[PDB]
């Protein structure tokens, strides 16, 4: 129900998760919240797992 996102930056690193009932929310959220932080790299999904990761 929930997805869990992994932060691997080369300077600075960190673990969060979110609970939603859809994946656009959920998804919406992370790249939302994380955007807004300025966070630059490359971003993965895996819609195996449903779980979303950004490398800088």
């Amino acid at each position: 129900m929930q997805y869990k996102l992994i932060l691997n930056g080369k300077t600075l690193k960190g673990e969060t998760t979110t609970e939603a009932v859809d994946a656009a929310t959920a998804e919406k959220v992370f790249k939302q919240y994380a955007n807004d932080n300025g966070v630059d790299g490359e971003w993965t999904y895996d819609d195996a797992t449903k779980t979303f990761t950004v490398t800088e």
